[PDB]
C-alpha cells in the first residue's frame, strides 16, 4: 500500500521526548504485530486490514485528542510497559490488549472513547 507515515508531520507539533517516542512507536509496532490477528483486530480486518490502515487511524485518533491527552496516554502506557517488559509474556498479554482496545477505531469509533481503554487498560 501508499503510505509514508503522515502522522510524523504532526508528531512534531506535539513535542514529544525519547521518552514519548519509545511509547508511541511501541503502540504502533505492537498495533502492526496483533492487529494482523482477527481475534485482535475484529475491526481492523473487516475495516480493511491493511498495515497502513493503523497508520491513518492512530494519526486520526490522536488528531482529536488533547495536547496533554497524547501525553496522559503515552505516560500511562509506558509506565505499564515499563513494568511488564520485566516479563515478555506478561508485556505479550498487555501489548495484546491494547491492540484489541485500539481496534475500535476501526469501528467507528470516538478517539476519546477508545483513548479511555488505552489509558485505562492497565
Amino acid at each position: 500500500g501508499a503510505m509514508g507515515t503522515p502522522l510524523e508531520k504532526l508528531v512534531s507539533r506535539l513535542n514529544l521526548n525519547n521518552t514519548e517516542k519509545e511509547t508511541l512507536t511501541f503502540l504502533t509496532n505492537l498495533l502492526k504485530e496483533k492487529l494482523v490477528d482477527p481475534n485482535i483486530g475484529l475491526h481492523f480486518k473487516n475495516s480493511g486490514g491493511d498495515e497502513s490502515k493503523i497508520e491513518e487511524s492512530v494519526q486520526k485518533f490522536l488528531s482529536e485528542l488533547k495536547e496533554d491527552e497524547i501525553k496522559d496516554l503515552l505516560a500511562k502506557i509506558k509506565e505499564n510497559k515499563d513494568k511488564k517488559e520485566k516479563d515478555p509474556e506478561e508485556l505479550n498479554t498487555y501489548k495484546s490488549i491494547l491492540a484489541s482496545g485500539f481496534d475500535g477505531i476501526f469501528n467507528q469509533a470516538d478517539s476519546k472513547t477508545t483513548l479511555n481503554k488505552l489509558k485505562d487498560t492497565i
